[PDB]
């Protein structure tokens, strides 16, 4: 029987998402995989959505100041594991950061920046201490959310992307796929090994963190892990003269002044690096290790504002450079 390559992409929850698969399976059950792939990516987008009315996340925030709203098993699990980090990071990635987040999105759409009080006023309803998760113990009962703090809102869109990678890594895998590489608007999860009949790491590009993208600045080769990549040029903004990015440091309410210009973290779970490395480009270089000491079986790669690379000894062997730009430090 023959190996053969396969890919599917299209654009869905905000982004280009593709799989590509080698397998020596019949082409119609791969078919059939990456059918089941994109309609979970569509299904997903409607339940996790902070930008969308229709959303399950979107009536969850609907109810912030009131009673508890019955959520599918799923999004509670999701929500578990996302005030973890919250805690674990001290805050620095925060599920419940929806009223700031708004606030700035508009900023993106015009163009402005969100004035100093409303900020102000946006942060006394991000406690994601208020977010309230109960799931009673009995035989089927349903699992429930409560937002205590009044006008607090939900926003998974910096955990999201890892949660649906490790979803679609289950589904692959229940479907007996054990070669593939998922990108979800630059979210890896590398699957297994790719085929060369002989059997090779997934080589995965970083990107320069000041580069148009095109080429990547170093790659690392990776076997059943997620890479993971924070930095300011995934999504900003100008207003004269100042780039404000994304990234949201919850102590300040602006985009994070950091000494890393891209956190990349590799993990064996998609959430949780995707969670981490939110958290590490807002902590920075110092603070960054001491919290990935708490996650052994995480690695880590930092490239700073002078070029500098510096990868944790988990990884740093498997980096090479390809910019000659970019120094690795050993
Ligand atoms: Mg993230």
């Amino acid at each position: 029987a023959r190996v053969r390559e396969y890919s599917r992409a299209e654009l869905v929850i905000g982004t280009l998402c593709r799989v590509r698969v080698y397998s020596k399976r019949p082409a119609a059950e791969v078919h059939a995989a990456l059918e089941e792939v994109f309609t979970l990516l569509q299904q997903q987008e409607m339940v996790l959505s902070a930008n969308r009315d229709d959303s399950a996340l979107a009536a969850l925030n609907a109810q912030a100041g009131s009673a508890p709203v019955v959520v599918d098993r799923s999004l509670y699990a999701l929500l578990e594991r996302a005030l973890f980090f919250a805690e674990k990071s001290g805050g620095a990635f925060n599920p419940a950061l929806g009223a700031v987040v708004k606030l700035w999105n508009i900023g993106f759409d015009r163009a402005a920046v969100p004035d100093p009080d409303a900020l102000k006023e946006a942060l006394t309803r991000c406690d994601f201490r208020q977010v309230h998760l109960r799931a009673g113990v009995s035989v089927g009962a349903p699992h429930t959310v409560q937002l205590a703090q009044a006008g607090m809102q939900l926003d998974l869109g910096a955990i999201a992307k890892g949660f649906l990678a490790d979803k679609i890594v289950q589904l692959l895998t229940a479907h007996a796929l054990d070669s593939a590489l998922v990108d979800l608007g630059g979210n890896i999860f590398a699957l297994g090994l790719k085929y060369g009949a002989q059997r090779l790491e997934w080589n995965v590009g970083i990107r320069d963190p000041h580069g148009t993208g095109q080429k990547p600045a170093l790659v690392v080769s990776v076997r059943d892990c997620s890479v993971v990549t924070s930095g300011a040029y995934e999504r900003f903004f100008e207003r004269d003269g100042v780039r404000y990015h994304h990234i949201i440091d919850p102590v300040t309410g602006f985009p994070a002044h950091t000494d890393v210009d891209s956190v990349s973290i590799f993990a064996p779970r998609s959430t949780d690096a995707d969670a981490l490395a939110t958290a590490c480009f807002v902590l920075g270089y110092e603070k960054s290790c001491a919290l990935l000491r708490e996650f052994p079986g995480v690695d880590a790669l930092f490239i700073f504002p002078d070029k500098r690379v510096r990868a944790s000894a988990g990884i740093v062997d498997r980096v090479r450079v390809l910019d000659a730009r970019f120094v690795l430090e050993r």
